[PDB]
Order: C-alpha cells, then structure tokens, then sequence
C-alpha cells in the first residue's frame, strides 16, 4: 500500500507537503544523509455512497538529495496514485470491499556515476477489507488482506520486482471523545532484481511484522488529536544465488515509530491536518563481508507532513 499519510482505511480537492529529514550512520561507522521533500499539488477525492464507491487521483512532485562521504546522489520524480474502492454492507454492523491502488512514479537520477538514469515505478496493490463495528460496547474493528506486486525499470541499472502478501487487523473502541486502537500487520514478500545482463543483484524472502497502538481525542468544538506508536521487526534473508556479496546473507531490523498529529475544520469546507514522525531503525547482518568498521547500521528520520483540504 502507498505511504502516502492523506488517509487511512460528496468529495474534496486537497494539496499536501512533506519533508523528511533522513540520517544514517551505516556500517562503516559515517553518515549517510537524505532529504526528500514532496509536493503533492493536488489530489482529488470522489465519494458516491450511493455505489458505496469511491475513487481518489494524486499527483506529487518528489525531490531527494543524498549526500554521503564519496557519494551523492540526486532524485527528481513525479508520483500519480489512482485507487478505487468498493465497498459492500453486509447488514448488522458487518461490511467488506476492495481497494486497487495504484502508484506510478517517473524519476531521474544524477551520481557521480549517472548523468540522469530515468526509473519508472509501478505499485499495485488489491486489498479485500472487512470491518465490523458494535453501537453497544462501542467496539469494532478493520482488517484486510493484500496482494502486493511492485515493478521498476531502471534502464542501465536494471529491473527490479517484489511481489508480495499482507495481513492487517486493528480492532478498536471508543470511550467519550476517546478512540484507541492496536493495529496489527504482517507481511511476507520476494524480491528479485537483476542487471541487463541478467546478473542478479538480489534474491531474497521478505517479511515484517508491527503492532501500532492508536490513541485519538476527538475534541467536542474543535479538532482531532491523534498519536501512534510502531515497534516492528523485519527480516531479509537472501538465496546464495544473490549477488553483490549479499549471497547467503541475513539482515535484521528493528523498528521504532512515535506519529503525533493533529487535524481539524476551519469553517464548515476546509480541513487542515499537520502530523510530526520520529522513526528509528536498527539494522544488523548474519555475516560480515569484511570492510564494514561495524555490525550496526542505524536510521534515525523525522518527518514532517502538513494538509489542507475542501470537502464539498
């Protein structure tokens, strides 16, 4: 699914920007830095609950610059996403749909090594969803499933795909303007990416795992006030028929994410929304090649992501 933060599982037009400031002390003990800044001039959003269906357009403009010692590297890209949804009332506070969602990205890269390498991106994913909500308890929950398939071009560089499946379940409850959550989510994946040539650059089986309680105050007269805390793992594990001396090798990860948020009307069309996220991430390897100075490659990244739009 998109990593887009616009929304979570008659209509509006919205703008967005995001910067997100990326640090990476990797493992040969120096730093790796990253800034990407997107500009999503516009998305646009369709909601006919009379098909129970809905469609959303986006169209962002990606800028990311990497510097590190030795290396750089310089990213311009356009990013469209399409999705459509679904849905279908079961009656008695069941329901179920399906999402497509499709992500298409157009960049240049500029390194010391390429003078603009165009990358083209495509991300589809189909999710069935089924959700339940009880009035009396004030509890209910969402779940969905996930076929996940990822396709890029990399001309010079290569292809590269990742096809993949996932589970989400996250039941909630509400208590006075109170609304908490715990999302859970699991993933498995394969990726395959290989040179022109056919020389194989990777070979591996993916999976992750999260769980992300969700804490929302709903204020009577004003706006929403919303946290989410992730604390995740995932594992990389690649075939010995992978390639860049990654064959055979592990890499394990530990994720931790804190999101504080906050959204709210101004005047009965417009929406605003501006969220911060702090995530940190540790990665390690099942066995060294032998230039690393150490066994410890860590990320420490802070975005943040502000939004308005009219509904109408």
């Amino acid at each position: 699914a998109s990593d887009q933060r616009g929304y979570k599982p008659g209509g509006h037009v919205g703008t967005s920007v995001e910067y997100e400031d990326k640090v990476t002390r990797g493992f040969n003990n120096t730093d790796k830095k990253e800034k990407t800044i997107t500009n999503e001039v516009f998305n646009f959003f369709y909601n006919n609950p009379q098909w129970n269906f809905m469609g959303f357009y986006s169209f962002k403009i990606e800028n990311r610059e990497q510097k590190e010692p030795g290396y750089y590297e310089n990213e311009d890209g356009i990013k469209q996403l399409f999705s459509l949804n679904k849905g279908h009332d079961l009656g008695n506070g069941w329901a179920t749909g399906l999402i497509y969602e499709l992500e298409y990205t157009r960049s240049k890269v500029y390194s010391p090594d390429v003078s603009g390498l165009r990358k083209n991106l495509a991300e589809h994913s189909i999710r069935p969803y089924l959700t339940y909500w009880n009035n009396d308890y004030n509890m209910g929950f969402y779940s969905n499933l996930e076929y996940l398939l990822s396709k890029e071009d990399r001309n010079a560089w290569g292809k590269r795909q990742e096809q993949g499946y996932s589970a989400l379940f996250k039941p909630y409850k509400r208590f006075g303007n109170w609304e908490v959550g715990v999302e859970f989510y699991y993933q498995i994946k394969t990726n395959d990416e290989k040179q022109p040539d056919g020389t194989i650059n990777e070979k591996s089986d993916f999976n992750e795992r999260y769980i992300e309680p969700i804490v929302q105050y709903s204020f009577d007269d004003a706006g929403t006030l919303y946290t989410r805390v992730r604390v995740g793992k995932n594992e990389t594990k690649n075939t010995d028929r992978s390639g860049g001396g990654n064959a055979g090798i592990n890499y394990f990860k530990d994720i931790r994410k804190a999101t504080v948020g906050y959204e709210q009307s101004i005047g009965e069309s417009w929406v605003a929304k501006a969220e911060y996220e702090y995530a940190n991430e540790v990665e390690k390897k099942s066995r060294l090649s032998g230039w690393e100075a150490r066994n410890k490659s860590e990320l420490t990244q802070h975005t943040f992501y502000a939004q308005a739009l009219y509904r109408f």
